[PDB]
């Protein structure tokens, strides 16, 4: 149980670079920059050491593992220009923690969270210039972790690839906040007790694609992924669910799903408990919520907002959910957004270097 | 929507060809056959014409939607060398179906299962000669289906590749006797959920289960039992359905299997078992729930018979222990011959090796 050493770096700078995107007309995770970093790894040898060389196809036996049996895990985590000229990273260190968890997880090989760390920074170093020159516009960083086992045998991967893609993304919505829909149909299921919904393993997403799909055939833009007998309401999309309401005991409250093994722990999502537990202005719960619970209170008037939270979208405003084939408005709009828009100047603030924080470093 | 068609088949041969393996020391689907299938897909122009090429690396884009999302499926299917030196597929039109509904549940491109069996049947006639020169050895057939999309975004691909590997395999045990496994039965893994995707051979299904695999063989078992529900329902023995052979409840002999919910695989084995017993009429044969409870008392009882897994891999492989909260349960399935098991084992075989003739099998194109 070694690692690949940030100090062993090879770099292969490109000698032709590409032309950077315009900012205002980017589509999510389309565009990818010069160079991205690349890790060897076999049970035999242990780690080889990192690359940081030009953008290329990835030359894979078509026995491996990762196309056959999901062996894979990725992070996603963002760079940011701040109103400074200083480009900060976001927590990258919950990132790193939770790579290293899902790969322990995926039986993929371990690795120094701080080697990676240090490795990546590197990575966004060389191609800085593509962190946009846009307040509202990020470098997304896309950690990889692949088993490239040439054999069809279902185990323990002895082979395995670790690579990192920058890609520049412009705001979430290309417009201020556009509110979503979410498609809740409790037919489908996005995790389970006893899954590993709780890891970033690919497994949990390429199962996701048909519901995706009946969402946007019902003018939806997000899936409200619901659990058990009782509905609980649990992820919107890959986002993280927060309900802003009076509760059952008349109090004011943030309500999220607790980390029961069905939710993926966001960072975001830690950042805004984090912050609602700081301010100390309203109960702050880590709870199951249902469908019933839901459409209870808002049939006396008790709920206030509902976001999704995460890397892509910090605060995604939900204006509507269609259950049992009627549409359920949400009344987040109409209540401000209050505090969504007060938890999205926040971490946006800090994000962009705006206001100092112990959760943002700057580039090595 | 549309489909490649065989007629349109490029065949680029290779130059240079590979020694074969011995026969007798294969490792499964560790060795690779001269050449594969290929056929590229992409929403804007549809389905390519297929290739049969050399084996070959793919170059993907490192955004392709298999190795983030795990926009995949597969299938497993055997080619035979029969007693007569015909070679033989084994129910090859269910491996289409299942992978046909695999695609769907994917969001992968649908294709003509009739057009995919005649390009599979054309790349084991061109590397024929790896279907092995052994009545207890095969050529193991891998349909791949992944998506190729450059991008990111968590979406139904604009960009698949549908491609078919072919490995020598040997018999599923070196001995060629039934070597009995041991189940670790753990209830904090999960396999499959409703509404999930367990009923399809999907990548993502298989990725989970090696933490767990590795956890069995810590324990000296071989394979996962794996359970499900607040009364430990018996699912699935690894990648094989589970059959239990026992008197039931009501006093009579039965053949058990777990029924097709959403959490069970339909295996090909499984219907040819379930064909087999409900045309035998020698026993009640039930897709019906099975608990740990229904198990651990049937064996105080002494009610239990036989308990096999089946799948392409292994016809039918016997169980006999199963480690449950810190417990060794003995099955007796050993010391009751296996009568059911050798049986099944035996009818199977000869269908697959030509011994005796079928419906189920097809001699090469
Ligand atoms: C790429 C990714 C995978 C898993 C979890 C999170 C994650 O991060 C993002 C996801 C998305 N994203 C999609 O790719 C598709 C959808 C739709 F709704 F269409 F399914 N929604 C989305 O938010 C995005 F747009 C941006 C980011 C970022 N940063
Ligand atoms: C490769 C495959 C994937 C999914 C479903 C079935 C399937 O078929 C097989 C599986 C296995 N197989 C493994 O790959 C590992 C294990 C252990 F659990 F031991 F890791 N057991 C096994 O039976 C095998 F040995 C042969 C065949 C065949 N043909
Ligand atoms: C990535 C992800 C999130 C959000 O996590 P962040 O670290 O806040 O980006 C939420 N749910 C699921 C299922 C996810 O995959
Ligand atoms: C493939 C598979 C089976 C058995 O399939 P056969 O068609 O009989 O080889 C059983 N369970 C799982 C989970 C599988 O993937």
């Amino acid at each position: 149980v070694g690692t690949f050493k940030a100090k062993d770096l090879i770099v292969t700078p490109a000698t032709i670079l590409k032309e950077k995107p315009d900012p205002n007309n980017l589509v999510f995770g389309t565009v990818f920059t010069d160079h991205m970093l690349t890790v060897e790894w076999s049970s035999e040898f242990g780690w080889e050491k990192p690359h940081i060389k030009p953008l290329q196809n990835l030359s894979l036996h078509p026995g491996s593992s990762a196309l056959h049996y999901a062996v894979e895990l990725f992070e996603g985590l963002k760079a940011f220009r701040g109103v400074d000229n200083k480009i900060r990273l976001f927590q990258p260190n919950l990132n790193m923690d939770r790579m290293y968890r899902s790969a322990v997880r995926a039986t993929l090989p371990v690795f120094d969270k701080e080697e990676l760390l240090e490795c990546i920074q590197q990575l966004v170093k060389l191609d800085q210039e593509w962190v946009p020159y846009s307040t509202s516009a990020s470098l997304y960083i896309r950690p990889t972790f692949i088993g490239t086992e040439p054999s069809l045998g279902v185990k323990k991967p002895t082979k395995a690839l670790l690579f990192v893609l920058l890609s520049p993304v412009g705001p979430y919505f290309s417009s201020t906040f556009n509110p979503v829909s979410l498609w809740a149909n409790p037919k489908y299921v996005r995790a389970w007790k006893g899954g590993t919904g709780d890891c970033k393993m690919g497994g949990n997403y390429g199962s996701s694609l048909f519901a995706q799909c009946e969402a946007v055939d019902n003018g939806c833009q997000q899936v409200l992924w619901l659990y058990g007998e009782d509905h609980q309401i649990t992820e919107v999309g890959t986002m993280n669910l927060f309900l802003y309401w009076i509760n059952e005991d008349g109090e004011e409250e943030l309500a999220t799903p607790p980390l029961d093994g069905i939710i993926l722990p966001g960072v975001t999502r830690r950042c805004i408990l984090d912050l609602a537990h700081q301010w100390g202005e309203f109960k702050v719960s880590e709870r199951y919520l249902t469908m019933d619970d839901l459409t209870t209170a808002l049939e006396g008037n008790r709920v206030r907002e509902m976001f999704g939270s995460g890397t892509a979208c910090v605060v995604c405003p939900v204006s509507d959910i269609l259950y049992k084939g009627e549409t359920i408005h949400i009344p987040t709009m109409e209540n401000g957004p209050k505090l969504a828009s007060r938890i999205l100047s926040k971490l946006t603030d800090i994000q962009y270097g705006r206001e100092e924080r112990d959760w943002t470093i700057v580039l090595s």
